């Protein structure tokens, strides 16, 4: 189902007008871009469509969070208008606003082969529907409002693109809400597509999936949905302890427990059991005195139990060789979380030497996808983005679909 939605190379642009939903919410130091990295994956969809006749390409986005209120001085978009020129190598008409007449008649009929780009949707309460005012109160967008701003949208071009995965899991204005015949998924949003329904619908065996992360009780749709569908299951990070301590009954100290997950766990281990889940679990830690980068650091095992007042923040060696086993076995891998505080390079050797493994199986016809969030993190940190199958551009939206939710946004695309 996934792999039937409407996509960017199965489109004519062929000198239609392109309304395009990008993902530009990169990280500003003040009024500078510390990273330009989502501006550079959204170039090849641009670029296909510049390429193959398209009059315009209005392209909108969201940055930061204005709340619903205008907020230039802080979560502008100008500053990214500036980067899109000189990677596209080409001159970008950039507009105050993102609906409006002055808006609506600047993308009636642009000069051919013009890049447009829209300030901030989120500077009106009517993109999320909802945002709060200046004294701080919660108000909620009005409904004749927001049909205005989406009949607005839907004037600026003639078929609709959505390349921003990261905000398909929210039914906004410019997610569900663009009124036209085809909306289709960019280059960006189909790689999310193809890949998750390989998780998803017809995964290769053995499939393992790797998850971490620091609790329990907010991962356990994943959990479950991800145990009918894997034949082996690692659970790692700060979570594994809460399995740990109610399974053997080891002693845990200062590490992370999470109360209301505790009492499901056993159910979890019911349901992996029933379905021929083998379940790995770590053996070994790196402990350490207080939560801190420059803390004391020691070791322990299950069997030796951690020491009062210490914490487990990353596996130990044995627990890495085991880890690395189920890995060889896997021909197909997903991995969300880490399995440490990658945070800190005391605690983050864990999460290193297991990606060295998932690269390494890469290498050897693994399909391996990593999800959105601290795993797509630590493979920047690292540079092994292109040594994976797919990283998702997504943290909660790639949560969302593999705890088994429909995306509102990859919903509103055109089939087939
Ligand atoms: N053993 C551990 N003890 C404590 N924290 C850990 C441990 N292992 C991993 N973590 C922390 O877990 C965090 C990731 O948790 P999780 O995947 O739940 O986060 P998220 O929901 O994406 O974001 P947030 O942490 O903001 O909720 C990392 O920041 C990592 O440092
Ligand atoms: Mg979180």
């Amino acid at each position: 189902s996934l792999s039937n939605k409407l996509t960017l190379d199965k489109l004519d642009v062929k000198g239609k007008r392109v309304v395009m939903r990008v993902d530009f919410n990169v990280p500003m130091k003040n009024n500078q871009i510390t990273n330009n990295q989502r501006i550079k994956a959204a170039i090849p969809s641009i670029k296909f469509c510049l390429d193959n006749g398209a009059k315009s390409v209005v392209l909108m986005s969201h940055l930061g969070r204005p709340d619903g209120i205008p907020m230039p001085d802080k979560y502008s978009l100008e500053p990214v208008a500036v980067e899109l020129k000189s990677l596209l190598g080409k001159d970008v008409l950039f507009l105050k606003d993102c609906v409006g007449p002055e808006v609506e008649k600047a993308c009636a009929d642009p000069a051919a082969g013009s890049v447009i780009l829209l300030e901030n949707l989120r500077f009106h309460v009517e993109e999320e529907g909802k945002g709060k005012d200046a004294s701080g109160s919660k108000v909620k967008a009005d409904p004749a409002k927001i049909e205005a701003f989406r009949a607005s949208l839907s004037k600026l071009g003639d078929v609709y693109v959505n390349d921003a995965f990261g905000t398909a899991h929210r039914a906004h204005s410019s997610m569900v809400g663009v009124n036209l015949p085809k909306k289709a998924g960019g280059f960006l949003m189909k790689k999310e597509l193809n890949y998750f329904a390989k998780a998803l619908e017809s995964p290769e065996r053995p499939f393992l999936a790797i998850l971490g992360g620091a609790k329990v009780a907010d991962k356990i749709q994943l959990i479950n949905n991800m145990l009918d569908k894997v034949n082996e299951m690692i659970i790692g990070g700060g979570m594994a302890f809460t399995f740990l301590k109610v399974l053997n009954n080891m002693e845990i100290g200062t590490s992370l427990f999470d109360e209301e997950g505790s009492k499901i766990v056993k159910d979890l281990m019911s349901k992996a059991e029933k379905n021929g889940v083998k379940i790995t679990l770590p053996v070994d830690f790196v402990t350490a005195d207080k939560f801190d980068e420059n803390a004391k650091t020691g070791q322990a095992t299950v069997a030796s139990g951690i020491p009062a007042g210490w914490m487990g923040l990353d596996c130990g060696p044995e627990s890495s060789k085991k880890y690395s086993e189920a890995v060889a076995r896997a021909k197909q891998i997903v991995w969300n979380g880490p399995v440490g505080v990658f945070e800190w390079e005391a605690f983050a050797q864990g999460t290193k030497a297991l990606m060295d493994e998932v690269v390494k199986a890469t290498s050897r016809g693994c399909i391996t996808i990593i999800g959105g969030g601290d795993t797509a993190t630590c493979c920047a940190k690292w540079n092994t983005e292109d040594k994976v199958s797919h990283v998702s551009t997504g943290g909660g939206a790639s949560l969302e679909l593999l705890e088994g939710k429909v995306l509102p946004g990859v919903d509103a695309l055109s089939n087939v």
